[PDB]
């Protein structure tokens, strides 16, 4: 028991994060739901004289002691995790003079599942439109955030495009009752989630990437036909403009043995390849 892991949960807050609540104004809300709500800010002076728009996540009214120490938790997370350009980073936090909220990064486009579906009129494969080569910096991105998070030992269980932002530069960032069509089916069966499990969506999103913005599985309904049909190995087809050699990712993604998908780490490496020829 001399050697242990360090759980970045179990640490203490570091006030280097601590902001003056007095020096944000809410603006609109980007986000609400049952737990609280999350809202574009301007907060001034955060990296002197400058204010910049930043996402504030709050929770509900006088929420109870789980909940606050769940955001705490989340807060520590991503304070030990350090910063990456694919994901959505803490820039700060407001933790007394009232709830504790959590200040990261504002990404001005959305979510890019809406980018997608609002920009699908005006894609064309090849040449302010979408391309092909937009799709695969999308791809090759989320793979590098998500080979990131891996290696810092995060699993994130929601991979899905609805979770992934875009913010200038076309730049995509990670952010964030269950969502059956992106799961893997030993998540399903046994609720499990694992390394292997997020590789399992990621092959998701790249569907709903290449096939701009389409719902996975069409017009098919999730019923016990649905699992049985997942379970004896039906995979979905090619979107029309995915390239093979992205569509053979996909595949290797949705494999019945966790084992044999492919790690994030290899998946950058293989887009990596694609993007130079
Ligand atoms: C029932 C469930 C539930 O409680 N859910 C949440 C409410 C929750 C809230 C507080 C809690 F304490 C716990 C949980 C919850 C709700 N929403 C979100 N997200 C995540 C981060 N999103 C953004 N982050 C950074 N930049 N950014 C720019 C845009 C943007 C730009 N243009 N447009 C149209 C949108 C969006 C973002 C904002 C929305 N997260 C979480
Ligand atoms: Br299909």
């Amino acid at each position: 028991n001399n050697y242990s892991y360090i759980d970045p949960t179990q640490l203490p807050y570091d006030h280097k994060w601590e902001f003056p609540r007095n020096r944000l104004s809410f603006g609109k809300t980007l986000g609400a739901g049952a737990f609280g709500k999350v809202v574009e800010a301007t907060a001034q002076g955060l990296i002197s004289d400058a204010a910049m728009t930043v996402a504030v996540k709050m929770l509900k009214p006088s929420a109870h002691s789980t909940e606050r120490e769940a955001l705490m938790s989340e807060l520590k997370v991503l304070s030990y995790l350090g910063n990456h350009e694919n994901i959505v980073n803490l820039l700060g936090a407001c933790t007394h003079g009232g709830p504790t909220l959590v200040i990261t990064e504002y990404c001005c486009y959305g979510d890019l599942l809406n980018f997608l579906r609002r920009k699908r009129d005006e894609f064309v494969p090849y040449k302010d439109f979408l391309t092909l080569e937009h799709l695969l910096s999308f791809s090759y991105q989320v793979a590098k955030g998500m080979a990131f998070l891996a290696s810092k030992n995060c699993i994130h269980r929601d991979l899905a495009a609805r979770n992934i932002l875009l913010t200038h530069g076309n730049i995509t960032k990670i952010c964030d009752r269950l969502p059956v069509k992106w799961m893997a089916p030993e998540s399903i069966f046994n609720s499990v989630y694992t390394f292997e499990s997020d590789v399992w969506s990621y092959g998701i999103f790249l569907w709903e990437l290449f096939s701009l913005g389409s719902s996975p599985y069409p017009g098919m309904p999730v019923d016990s036909k649905f699992y049985k049909m997942i379970k004896e190995g039906f995979r979905m087809s090619s979107p029309e403009y995915a390239p093979a050699e992205m569509y053979d990712i996909m595949k290797t993604c949705w494999d019945a043995d966790p084992d044999k998908r492919p790690t994030f780490k290899q998946i950058v490496q293989d887009i990596e390849k694609q993007i130079s020829e």
